[PDB]
This record gives C-alpha cells, sequence and structure tokens, in this order.
C-alpha cells in the first residue's frame, strides 16, 4: 500500500491531526497513506541534518525558509522546478517568497513554498483616536511613526477594562527572533544584514544606513515609548500584553486577526477591548523605503526518496490553491502561493486585505548556505544592544562598536563559504 | 448526442458565463456542440491554467492574458493556430502590437488567437480645460504640452459644480499590481524599454537613460502638485470612481468609461455626474521619440491534449471573427482584437470611440517572453518603491536610477534562470 513519510513542525494547534485532515483528499484520490511526524523546531534541525548526512529519512520535510540554503548546499534535495512550474512558476509567488525556493544564485529550485510568516503593526483604533493620531499618517513613515508614539505617550486615554494607560509600543528586545524584528528598520534605512557587492557577501550591519535604522528602532525604548517589562518578554508574552489592553501598537502576523474573532476560552481574545478596537497597518517607509519582513516554511523532497513521483504530486497538492487556503487558515499564516490570496477567504476580511497590502513590500534574507551562522552572530550582538537599551545605556557609538564586532565575526564566517 | 467543447474564461463582462453562452449559441446550433464555460477569477486563473498545462487535464480552449502567451507557449502545451489566423485574414487583419501576442517571441508557430484588446487613452473634463485656458489638442500633443496643461489646471480657480471644490489636475494610481502598464507609454515615448535585446540577450532596459527620462517625467508630475498623494495609494477602480465623482480633470482609462457615462448610477454608470456631461478623450501625448498607446487584452489558446482540435479551431475562427468580435467588445467594454471590427458603426458613430480607434493606431505591447511574469513582478515591486518616494516628494533622478538599477539586476537574474 502506497505510503509517504512527511516531517513537519508544530505549525497549528493540533499539528498531526490538522495535517492529516489537510491531506485526507489526496490520500483518498491516490490510495496513499501519508505518515506525518511532528518535530519541534530545534529537534527538526538535528533530525534533518542527520537525515542529509546518513541518506535515511522521510520523503518530504518541512524546512524553515532560512534553512533552504544550508540543506540544499549538502546536495541532498531533489529539484522541484517541475512542481513550481505546475503551480505557476515565478509569477505565482512574491519575489521574496520565490528567493526561498533555492540556494542563493542556484539555477535549480530545491524547495516548494508552503506558508508565509509576515509582520505588520496592529494598533488600538480607540487609543490613536484619543491621542489625535491618524493611523494612515502614523504608519506611512518613520517621521509619522515617532511623532505618533510621542502623542500616544502624552495621551490621558485609559483602557476601559484595565482602567490604566497604554504603552505606546510593545516590542520584544533580546530574543532568538530579534533579527526579524530589526530587519525592516535596517532595510528601510538602506542597510542590510549581509550584502552581495564586490564579488562576495559581506556584513553590512555596521554600515551607516544599517546603524541609522537600528538606532531609530532601539532608541524608541529609551525615549519612553516601550515599557521596561516589554524588554523582559518573548514574542507570545507581548501578544498577551496587547490582548490584555496594555499596548497601543505592536508588530505581529495575520494570526492575531483570527484570534480577535475567537473567545478567550478557544485561545482568542474576542471579549477584550483590543479585539473590538483593532486596526492593522504595514510597517512605515524609511528614508530608502518600506519593507515587510517575510519568513515561513517550505517543503523539500530528499533525493534518496523511493517515492519521488508520488511525493511531487503531494507537493503540487500542498503547494496548490485549495490546500494553501486551508493550511493558512489552520496555521494563522498567509498562503505562500500568491494565487491563493484571491480566495474569498482572504478577500472578505478588511484586516486580512491590509496584510495583503503589506505583502507587496515583502523582503527575505538571502538564501545562504551559511545563514544560520550569520543570524546567530547578529542575534548575539543585537541582544547585547537590547541589554544596553533595557539599562537606558545605548549610544550610537556603543551600537557601532557592537555591530563592528558582529561584522568582523560574520565576515570570518562568510569566508568559510 | 451533442459533441462537447470546454472553454475557460475570466470575468470579462457583467455576467461572464451567461454573456459567453449567449455569444456562442449560434456556433452551438451550427455545429451540434454544447460549449461548457468555466469562469476563473483573474487572480486564480494563471495557477489553474499552468496546473491544467502540466497535468494534461483541462478545457479545449483557455483565455490567456496577452502577457501570458509566451510563458504557456514555452511549456510546449499549445496547438499551432497559424491556420486559424490565416482564415481570419493573417498578419494584415491585426494591429502589429496585437499580432506580436499570437506567439512566443521568436517562435516558428502561432499559439494564440486574438480575442479582445485593452488600451488606454486620456479622459479629460472639457469644462475644466476650458476654465484653465488649455487647448486639448496642445495638451495631448507632446510631453511639454501635457505638463504645461497640468500647470494651468493646478493654477485654475475652477470648481466642480457638484463637489463645489477644485479638481486635481491628474489622477493616477502609483503602487498597484498593474503599475507597469501605466509607466509603459512614458518609457516608450522617451525611446526606452522595459526589456530589450542588448549584447544578443533579453535584459532589463529600465535603468537605461531613455527609460529613466520617461519614468522621471511621469512620476515627477505628482511631486509638482499635479496628482494628490492619496491617489498613489489607490487601485484602478478607486481612481475611475474619483474621476466620475468630479475629483480629477484628467485620467487614463479604457473605452469602457464611454458606455458608463451613458448609464445612470443605479445601473453602475455615471450619467448624472458633471464628468459624464463634459467628457473628452485624447490619445497619450507624443514623447521625444514617439507616441505609444499601451495594449493588453486577452487571446484564446487550444491545448494540444484537446480531443477535438478541428472543432475547437472552428470555435476559435468564430470567436476571432467579425460578428463575435463586435458583440463581445460590446459586452466587455473593450476594443475588438480584429482590426476590421473597428469599422463597425457601433465604434464609428460615437466620436469618443472613434478617438480610441485613433489611439489604437499607436498601440504597443510588451515582448512575448517566456519569462515575462517574472520581469513584470520585479518591475512592479521596484516601481512601487519609486511611487512610494513620489508620495513623500522624495523621488530624485538619482533615487529613481538606484531603484531601476536594483530592478535590472533582479530582472536579469530572473531571465537567466527562467525554467524550461
Ligand atoms: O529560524 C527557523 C525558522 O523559524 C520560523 O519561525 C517560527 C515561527 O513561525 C513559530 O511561531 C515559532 C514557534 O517556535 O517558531 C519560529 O522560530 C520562520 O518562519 C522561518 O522563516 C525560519 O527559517
Ligand atoms: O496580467 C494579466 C492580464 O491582465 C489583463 O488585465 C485585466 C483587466 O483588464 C481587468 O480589469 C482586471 C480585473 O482584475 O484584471 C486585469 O489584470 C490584461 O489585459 C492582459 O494584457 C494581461 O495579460
Amino acid at each position: 500500500q502506497k505510503t509517504l513519510e512527511v516531517w513537519i513542525m508544530p505549525n497549528s494547534p493540533q499539528p498531526a491531526e490538522d495535517f492529516k485532515a489537510l491531506v485526507a483528499p489526496f490520500e483518498k484520490a491516490h490510495g496513499v497513506e501519508v505518515k506525518v511526524t511532528v518535530l519541534d523546531w530545534g529537534v527538526a534541525w538535528t533530525k534533518i541534518t542527520t537525515a542529509a548526512t546518513s541518506g535515511v529519512g522521510p520523503d518530504l520535510t518541512q524546512l524553515g525558509t532560512t534553512w533552504v540554503g544550508a540543506i540544499s548546499a549538502m546536495g541532498v534535495l531533489e529539484p522541484v522546478d517541475d512542481v513550481l512550474e505546475a503551480l505557476g512558476g515565478e509569477k505565482a509567488y512574491l519575489p521574496a517568497v520565490w528567493r526561498t525556493t533555492r540556494l542563493e544564485g542556484a539555477r535549480q529550485a530545491t524547495a516548494v513554498p508552503w506558508f508565509s510568516e509576515l509582520r505588520a503593526f496592529y494598533y488600538r483604533t480607540d487609543a490613536l483616536k484619543a491621542a489625535g493620531v491618524n493611523p494612515a499618517e502614523m504608519f506611512a513613515s518613520w517621521q509619522g511613526f515617532e511623532a505618533g508614539l510621542a502623542r500616544l505617550k502624552a495621551s490621558s486615554f485609559r483602557d476601559p477594562e484595565t482602567k490604566a494607560p497604554l504603552a505606546p509600543l510593545c516590542t520584544p528586545g533580546r530574543t532568538p527572533r530579534t533579527l526579524h524584528n530589526a530587519a525592516p528598520w535596517i532595510w528601510g534605512a538602506g542597510g542590510e544584514i549581509v550584502r552581495q557587492a564586490g564579488g562576495r557577501w559581506q556584513s553590512a550591519l555596521n554600515s551607516p544606513e544599517s546603524l541609522e535604522g537600528l538606532y531609530f528602532f532601539l532608541s524608541l525604548a529609551q525615549k519612553g515609548y516601550v515599557p521596561a517589562e516589554s524588554l523582559e518578554k518573548n514574542t507570545a508574552q507581548i501578544e498577551a500584553d496587547f490582548q490584555a489592553g496594555k499596548c497601543a501598537v505592536f508588530a505581529s502576523g495575520p494570526w492575531m486577526i483570527q484570534r480577535a474573532q475567537v473567545p478567550e476560552a478557544k485561545g482568542g481574545f474576542a471579549e477584550r477591548t483590543a479585539a473590538k478596537n483593532l486596526g492593522v497597518a504595514p510597517y512605515p517607509a524609511g528614508p530608502k523605503g518600506r519593507y515587510t519582513f517575510f519568513g515561513g516554511s517550505n517543503l523539500a523532497l530528499f533525493n534518496f526518496s523511493k517515492n519521488k513521483p508520488l511525493a511531487k504530486e503531494l507537493l503540487k497538492y500542498l503547494g496548490g490553491p485549495e490546500a494553501q487556503v486551508r493550511y493558512a487558515q489552520m496555521t494563522g499564516m498567509l498562503p505562500a502561493l500568491r494565487s491563493a490570496w484571491s480566495d474569498p477567504s482572504f478577500q472578505q476580511n478588511p484586516l486580512l486585505r491590509t496584510f495583503i497590502q503589506a505583502a507587496q513590500f515583502g523582503r527575505t534574507y538571502p538564501s545562504l548556505a551559511g545563514w544560520g551562522g550569520v543570524e546567530n552572530l547578529a542575534v548575539q550582538h543585537l541582544g547585547m544592544a537590547w541589554d544596553l537599551v533595557a539599562q537606558g545605556r545605548l549610544t550610537r557609538e556603543a551600537l557601532k562598536d557592537l555591530m563592528d564586532k558582529a561584522s568582523a565575526a560574520i565576515n570570518q564566517a562568510l569566508r568559510h563559504h
């Protein structure tokens, strides 16, 4: 009896059950049993690299977008250009999403886009009205963003449930995901994490442009726009603070729209003032433009698979509009296939339509074999910058010295490929 | 039993399936066939069609946007239609820009039959231009006359009789998925191109001097106060609504606005509004190196897995031919793709539609590249960043050049790697 083995991460509330519901029509159509194994993200990395070196593993694995370069460069993934042609090729994806289909600069695709993580700003419509801040102006530009946070700091408005003021902005500082939160500020200033110029990749974290963007963002906590407790918190803790009426503004993904529709007893926040006064806007334009951070996850086929033709049919199914919409629903993500965004499921909620507006500006990291190493060094040095911010000690000079250290370590890492 | 044909279409007319089934009923009766129609939203149609192409399961005929013909043709899944095109009158029966959309660039054989044409020209408020002392023949003759006319429209005290407020001189979308089509005439009129052969291969020409000249000419008009910054955050339909509502002296659109001006608001038109009662149209002005009208539209293609290519070719001959051409241009608000249909009294009796036919004479399309979807995606991404600077008054020639240099690097990578 035909079987496929698929490894996935915990993408949805009941990961195995949801994936089995997702693929049931495919199973029934081709008389195949898809065997799913759920792996936490760090357990997944170990298992996948072990499969790559040993030549023993599943047919398909989920990959984070930032893992495609490293696993591709091992020479263990089957080309999937034919799958991607079936789904509509380069045209059917945002350019930032298309970049994650391959090792940077490779002719052959080795991963199929599955779902997209992207971030935009949620805001309390009641808080901004009370502060005399127009959201269209506040999220248009860095100048409007800083000016609106100042007006939010001054506002006498109190949440009608907490009976207390709102922090103007809640954001995590030091966290493993700190580079994703920084990236739109680096990019909007004209900077980069690493850039390809002069026949090689180099750190750009200590460029003038990158330092301007980083200092703009990190300095907002020192100006009193971000409360001290936000900088002691992880991504989920900040989401809870926004739901609980403690934040006027915070960056998250499309999952918060679904949560605002669901009672707290089902893991949502529909009863709370925030859910009833919810707006969303893209990140603001910097001096060199407007960018939305993209991540998410792709699917890859190991080239030692004994089931490649059937595995490619399953990749076409998972990558295709029906499954794209269903899984984006299950995960609270955006479909990776842009064709799926035309689905009435998206077109019928004005807040989700705003995420699709945000998506036009999408930007990803380069798909480098050495990406994990680059990101680790950038996270370590930005975490030291955020530690200075939590003490009110960050200067442009202190930030420059931390990014000069990151750039030296990164350039030595990039030397190794 | 009736023979069967299946056709996939997009939502081209007010009642897409019903209008198409009306259009083909005479063919059905002539050939003892039932034509099954399936309507696909424009945003899902491409993936459904490439899924059909690769699986070998689908309709007999599909609609294709003109800009899709190269990509689907290169997949090797379409049946040659040179025979059908010769039956309809051959190369001389079509405008050259329309003929170019019948095949993959450089291909030995035609794979698509022209169905209908999208083209754009400038609508203008005849009352606004009179009040501003602008002669439409001068304003729409040259880029210098166009900018001089907008300056007089900005200075004018004229108020719309209904809004009781001044009109913006020009309304245009900025960032929109269709932003390349609005830019194209300005790139072309300067002697520029989006992609052209250079050193024997297709490469970006968006960072060429001529392209940058034409783009800066057009994009800079917003910074001079001729376009409202909120226009640059609006889609194509919202801008048509602003013109109907008396907010805009001048805006580019297709021939569908002429029929809308005739019909009451209750029927989806704007006959009650000042704009409907003071409506002029002119072709795009000539640039330094020429006058060009953007052409798009849709063609019909025959999949090589069709079970009845001779009967499907009879349906392509019918849809491509004079009677059907006139009827479907009526239903859709578009221009017929077949040049002989432009002589129908339904065009020739209406002076506004006669001006679209004048505009049509300058028609120009993108090259029919296999990689076009990639090119357009990347060109839209980077023109979006340029229009975002315009909305802030921050577009310099240097900033524009840097954005087009980035666009060109990405486009050149795409063209190099395009999968066959
Ligand atoms: O860095 C590895 C990959 O991480 C993914 O982010 C996931 C996130 O979506 C999920 O909510 C949590 C649960 O732990 O894990 C995060 O780290 C990104 O989407 C990928 O781009 C990235 O490759
Ligand atoms: O990009 C694909 C094709 O788009 C057609 O334009 C249609 C337009 O006429 C219609 O108003 C809207 C509704 O969404 O869909 C547009 O994109 C063009 O005429 C083709 O040239 C192009 O290939």
